[PDB]
């Protein structure tokens, strides 16, 4: 597949993001929808990352889940790299937070089922994310949540990656579960110090309204050893989980 700029539109820009703006594109050889984004060699070069692109880029490359967003495709020219994606339109899951403050337990439970979801299924394909945050999730059209982090900030980083394998994605199941009920991070300090300190001893507290199955799911994820947070199976699977997930 020889892509190439001149094989698309280009429409308004998506926002910015780190390394280059995304743009809402349609593809004039099939009149599909889709975003583009656009990173240069030398921004991605001078701070040492053009490997993990590619490394990403090709894994990401063979990953297929409704709640993974996809990339149909990548290429560059002398200066900037080219990544063609599926376009999300309801934005970002960190978006809808700060919007609506915090999510019910249904929208949690949903969100983490399909999160759960695509982390099993690149589980049997040995992929792991390391480092799953709001602002990297986006929306589809059926509200449906888009893992956009081409896995391969402290707030959402597991001891054992402050101080690993697919144990990681557990902890970060139980981050994103808190932040979505309560409407922010587990850890978060206002110093980055006692952010590290937080996460490390693993020191929460829940607000009233957080319920027991709620905490139980997120008390049995935070766990400072790996080896004891449950597999993805027995999350789908809580108690809590399916008495709310639509
Ligand atoms: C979320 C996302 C991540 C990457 N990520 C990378 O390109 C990337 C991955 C891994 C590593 C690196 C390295 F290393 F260069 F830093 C970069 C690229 C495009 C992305 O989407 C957007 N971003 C900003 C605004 C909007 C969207 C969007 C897309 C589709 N529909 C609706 N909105």
């Amino acid at each position: 597949r020889q892509w190439a700029l001149e094989d698309f539109e280009i429409g308004r820009p998506l926002g910015k993001g780190k390394f280059g703006n995304v743009y809402l594109a349609r593809e004039k050889q099939s009149k599909f929808i889709l975003a583009l984004k656009v990173l240069f060699k030398a921004q991605l070069e001078k701070a040492g990352v053009e490997h993990q692109l590619r490394r990403e880029v090709e894994i990401q490359s063979h990953l297929r889940h409704p709640n993974i967003l996809r990339l149909y495709g990548y290429f560059h020219d002398a200066t900037r790299v080219y990544l063609i994606l599926e376009y999300a339109p309801l934005g970002t899951v960190y978006r809808e937070l700060q919007k609506l403050s915090k999510f019910d337990e249904q929208r949690t439970a949903t969100y983490i089922t399909e999160l759960a979801n695509a982390l099993s299924y690149c589980h049997s394909k040995r992929v792991i994310h390391r480092d799953i945050k709001p602002e990297n999730l986006l929306l589809g059209s059926a509200g449906e949540l888009k893992i956009a982090d081409f896995g391969w900030t402290l707030d959402y980083l597991p001891p054992e990656m402050i101080e690993h394998d697919e144990k990681v994605d557990l902890w970060s199941l139980g981050v994103l579960c808190y932040e979505f009920l309560v409407g922010k991070p587990p850890f978060e300090a206002n110093t980055y110090q006692e952010t590290y300190k937080r996460i490390s001893r693993v020191e929460f507290t829940f607000p009233d309204f957080v319920t027991e199955g709620a905490r139980d799911l997120i008390s049995r994820l935070l766990k400072h050893n790996p080896s004891q947070r449950p597999m993805l199976r027995e999350v789908l699977e809580h108690p809590w989980i399916t008495a709310n997930s639509s």
